[PDB]
This record gives C-alpha cells, sequence and structure tokens, in this order.
C-alpha cells in the first residue's frame, strides 16, 4: 500500500482561509511539492477579495514535522537550470511572510524542524498545551536556513536561540512560549473555542490599521520614513477612524469598512 | 480638569495622571503639561527619582477619543501636525534621572506609550494591558510601535496590535511589557520598597547606565563610554562602595548630577 | 591561616572540557589571576582536537560571586605601562564568545556582578532553581563593563536591563528566566541528571551543524553574506547531512564524523 500524497488545501469561509498542512502519514512533514503550493498559493490569498485573514494549521492533530527527511535535499538544495539551487521551504516561508493579510499559525501536537520555521512566518503562533516544538538542524547534520536562522535570532535572542538549535531539544508548549517561540498558549480543553475567538476578534479589527501595522511592524529595522509618512497620511482618509471613534464614542461596536485596494 | 500633578518628597517625584472622569485618559493640555514638566524634574536638584502612576486605582486610558485628532494630529501653522502623546513620551524618555511607572487598574491604548517611556513598568497583578489602535481604525505611533517591538519582538508585537486585546498583568509580563507583576495585597509596599532602593544605589551608576543603555544600538557612543568610564574611579561612589561592601554595612553614596 | 587560591581548572574527558571557577572562600569571585587563566586557557580548548564541548562551572554549589570586591581595581581597572588600563574580566569574557566550540554555563548558589557577564558568554545558561541572579554595579558604585552592558542590552531588551542594572535587585532563577537573563532553569532534584543529559547531547549532534550555526547566530546584526554562502555550500559537502539523513529514515541514531579543521 502507498501513501496518501500530501498537499496544502484551503477553505474559505466568511472571510477565514484556512490553509492546512496534510500529510499525515508523514505527521505533516513538507514535501517538495507542498511547499511549491504554499508559494504559488499565498499571492492568490493576498489578492482575494473573498479572504481578510488566513489561518495555517496541520491536519488531524499535529502541526507540521518539517521538510521531508527522505527528500530533503530536494527541499533545501533544488538544482535550478542556472546553477544555483533552491530552498523550497524559505520560499515558501517567503510567500507566507509576504502577505500583507494578518496571518496565524494555530499549533498542535509537534511542530519540527523547518515546521517552526512555516509557523514563524505567520504573524504569531498560538499553540495548544499539549504542543511540543523542537528545531532539529543539529540532529540531521544541517543548517537552519538563514530566513528562519535571523527570525529566531531576533524574537528570542542570541542565547535562546543557541540554546533551541545547539541542542536540538524537543520544548513543550510552556517552555516554548518561556522562550519566545509562541505568542500564546491554550489549555487543550479549550483551544479550539479560543483559536475560533480569536479569529473572530481579528475578523472584527480595522484592516486598515491592521494591514498597516503589520507592515510597519514587518518594516522596523530592516525609506522606513517615507513609509510612515504614508501611512500616517493616509490614516485619516481611510474611513476606518471615523467610524471607531464614533462608534467608541456611541459604546458600540464599529462595523469597520476599509479594504485592501 | 484633567491634569499632571507633581509631589516631591525625599527625592521622588511622584507624578500622577489624574483625570478620573475619563479613566485617566489624556488630554491634550495634559500631553502639553507632562512636557513641560519633565524638563523641571530633570533640572530639580531636589529630585532624584520620577515615579509615573495614575490618580485613583487606574493607570491611563490612553489619549482621549473625545479630542483623539487634537493629541494625535494637531494642526500646526506650518501645515504640518503634531502628535502631542508622542511629544510626552519623549520628554519622559528623555529624563536623565531613574523613572519607574506603577501601573494598577488599565493602561489602555497609549497609555503603554507613556509608561513605557519609563525605565520599566511595575504592574499590580489585577492591571489590564491593552493596545487598542486596531479597535479605533488609527496605528500606533511611531516611537511607541518601535519600542514596543523592540522590547517584545516582531510576533508578540504583531498579536498584541493585531488583535487589540486586553491581557492581564502576567499575561503582559510574560509577553515582555512590563518588567514585573506584584500581587495585589502587597503592591502598594512593594512599589514604595523599590523605590527605597533605587534612592539608595549609586546615583553615579544609575545615571551613567540609564543613559548607556538608552545608547546601545542608537564613534559617538565610544565617546560616551570613555567618558562615563574614565569618570566612573573619579566619582566618590566607587570608593564608598568598596569599602561599604568589605566593611560589611551599606553604603551611603554621594555623587550627583550637575 | 592564608587562603587557599583561587584558579580556573579544566577536566577533560570524552569530548568535554569542564572549567570550574574555583575559588570558594570567596564565594567563587574572580580574581585578576583567575581572569587571565580564563584568558589564557579558552584559545587552548579552541584547538585542541580532544575538545568538541566547553562547560563553564563553579566549585561546590556556587557559580561565581563576580569580581573580588578586594582586587576590585586590579580587575577591571588594571593599570598598563603605557598608562591605559585593561579590563580582565571583559577580556576573559572575549576570550570565552570568541570559543568556535560550544560552550554551556551551569549556575548553581549565587551568579552575581560580573558572573553574569562569564556566563552569558557562553552560548547559553542553564540554571539550578535555587540559584540566584543579581548584577550589582548600582550598589558599588561603578558600571557594567560595556560588552557585558550591551550583551545584556541584547538578551533582555532595554526596559529589563535597566530594571535589572538601576536597582541591582537579586533573582531568582525563575525570575531571571522570565527576564531573559538564563535560557533554563531545572529543579534542583533533577539538575545534575538534567545537565548531564544536556551535555551528552550537545555530544551527539552534528558538530558541523553547531559550529556552524554557533558562527551565523554570532554573526546575526553584527560580511555576512559571504559566512552565510560558505557555511551553505559546505553543507552538503561535510559528511554529517548524509549520515543525518539515514540514521533518521533507518531509526536509529546518527554517528557524526565532522570535526573541526
Ligand atoms: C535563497 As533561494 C536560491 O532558495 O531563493
Ligand atoms: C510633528 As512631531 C514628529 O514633533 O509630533
Ligand atoms: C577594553 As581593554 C584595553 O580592558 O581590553
Amino acid at each position: 500500500a502507498r501513501p496518501r500524497t500530501g498537499r496544502i488545501s484551503v477553505a474559505i469561509a466568511d472571510g477565514v482561509a484556512s490553509v492546512e498542512i496534510s500529510n499525515l502519514a508523514q505527521r505533516n512533514a513538507l514535501t517538495k511539492d507542498m511547499c511549491l503550493e504554499i508559494q504559488e498559493l499565498m499571492p492568490q490569498l493576498d489578492a482575494d477579495p473573498d479572504v481578510a485573514v488566513v489561518v495555517l494549521r496541520g491536519a488531524g492533530d499535529t502541526f507540521c514535522a518539517g521538510a521531508s527527511i527522505s527528500e530533503l535535499a530536494s527541499v533545501l538544495l533544488d538544482p535550478q537550470p542556472d546553477g544555483s539551487t533552491a530552498d523550497h521551504l524559505s520560499r515558501a516561508d517567503s510567500a507566507i511572510a509576504a502577505l500583507s493579510k494578518p496571518a496565524v499559525a494555530l499549533v498542535d501536537g509537534a511542530c519540527m524542524g523547518g515546521g517552526w520555521q512555516i509557523a514563524s512566518a505567520c504573524d504569531f503562533i498560538i499553540a495548544n498545551e499539549r504542543a511540543v516544538i523542537g528545531l532539529t538542524p543539529a540532529k540531521i547534520g544541517i543548517i537552519y536556513p538563514r530566513p528562519g536562522l535571523e527570525r529566531l535570532v531576533r524574537l528570542v535572542g542570541h542565547a535562546n536561540a543557541k540554546y533551541i538549535l545547539l541542542t536540538g531539544q524537543t520544548f513543550s508548549a510552556p517552555e516554548a512560549r518561556a522562550l519566545g517561540l509562541v505568542a500564546d498558549v491554550v489549555p487543550s480543553e479549550s483551544f479550539e473555542e479560543k483559536c475560533a475567538a480569536l479569529v473572530r476578534s481579528l475578523r472584527s479589527r480595522s484592516r486598515f490599521s491592521m494591514h498597516s501595522m503589520k507592515r510597519l511592524v514587518d518594516l522596523t529595522d530592516s525609506g522606513i520614513d517615507q513609509e510612515w509618512a504614508a501611512a500616517w497620511s493616509a490614516m485619516p482618509d481611510s474611513p476606518d477612524m471615523g467610524i471607531g471613534i464614533s462608534a467608541f464614542l456611541n459604546r458600540e461596536q464599529p462595523r469597520f469598512m476599509w479594504r485592501p485596494a
């Protein structure tokens, strides 16, 4: 019996695109094809006016075991006609990081190796208490790809990054949180309810605010002055500020209107 | 009627954000008062330490929403606009003296920006913190956004700003938004002892390190290090500290600014 | 009765160099001679092919009480023939931080003043739950040396660094961890077992991976493009990647082979 093929699927409802990493026979490991699919899918979701928020999640009760080891060179060192190589896992990471819309990773079960790199490409990660996280290049003889390694260092600092990468240890979700690898941890019995509420919240906020701030955060410590001037000047011209002020003063929830162009 | 008040005793300037009807929201006038007050405190030889807190049991609800444009987008005769909340922030962050924010109750919107302009924040366990520009359709001002990103990292900053969620003080601490959390029953006593501690440390050490920390990651910095390192043994505090330690007693330090 | 002289010793077994700060009469405070010994030793350890990992630990049940206060000027302000002064504690710190091999500080008991500086020059710190950490220059009227101050600022952020330095408070290990001063905390009853397992882990990982990543982490936000290109290109030429892939696919532990040249 041959395994069911690994794939990245998407389901869209109420402005939320649920992107699922589905390769359960390999604990949701990423194949080269899966990386290519993410790479193609993220710009389509960014252009789709029916999508306001992206949610990234593993099929079943596990997030992602990393690049598939049985095809590791094709994922990280894939030869190209011009004589370079391509790291498809990093290109997938970048496609997710370039989304202008909010993206959240919901991590349950195991998030291993390049799984964290994909998860961390989202804006932030919410983990189930029972999840485990390990970055294991050192268990395999490879190097964590540059964008992942730099992002780690910036999120958790130099010392924690070394603890994480040199030992390749597996951490519980509350440990991962203490280290800075994830933004929040939710008990298992309420994980589903809390993630659904979180998503509803992101669907209620001003999209002008979220788009602007996501972009301005991403530029911080990466010119940047021109982007700030443009966003600050767009702010009163967007309809969301007036709607937000007046909702607040009337003690009601705002019905925001700005949409990406 | 909203106002900034100050009381000075034993080298401690207690600055209070007082606008209780609006849960200590900042008006434009209040921002202008902070802006004027900080440099006076810095020049006052009777002030060693500044403590910032809210009137009653609540810290600051942010820029007053009913006058939001006046606080953040105040038009100026040359055609620019002013952000008075950021100017206030910057007046607090330019203090050369140690400044601590004591946060109880709610610290919302720009409240965190004012609090975080101090050197660090100590929160009561029952306090709540939310940064809510995304609930209003605005953008967090640049100094505050950047400071946030540098204190909590990119991912936590987005979690905080994109959701605009309200966090308990322990959660805020886990995220990096405040430096420590004290249970409610012992908050006042512990804050008072913290303040007594700052008042008994070497002021040469505090002044120097606050400044060197603030310069870290902003030739210019080399000269400041060389000047401070060279001033260190010429200040009296080092000899007083060494000898107090060896005699097993608490040092009575003497260096004073300016 | 004269005190037993403070010293830095090393013991080497199974590729681990255990470096011990031994000056128990002063709670393992560092004298000038001890700082000079660290400074001379670290490069020897880096060049010794029998050493793969360095572990830094205090004699007995305490780590380090900082520069010895009774000889503070000779450690921090040591006069030199050209009229300048030398900070031996910082030079010891730099010698440790220049190690290309993995280095871990195991902190028990007290780690005070410049003790944190020496510990934080290692890649990361594992603390016993009963350990205490305080950075106390402000209790003494001095300034934390620049490499330490900057490292602190980068590891814990500006606000936590000012809380730590301006108060000079002593923190418990779990507090120090919450602030970012140490990477992990282990209960006292299992500290020895868990440190030994940690060290065995580091001795099991790919040394190609550890060397490369340590160096790339240390370069992040410090030329860097060329280093990345060289390491990435070396990766498939090193034998460790092929050994790591096969071991994983055969469900066994890898026996890695790369060694530094
Ligand atoms: C860094 As690449 C060649 O995988 O785009
Ligand atoms: C015009 As401004 C940057 O001083 O608020
Ligand atoms: C900064 As020095 C001359 O003590 O190495």
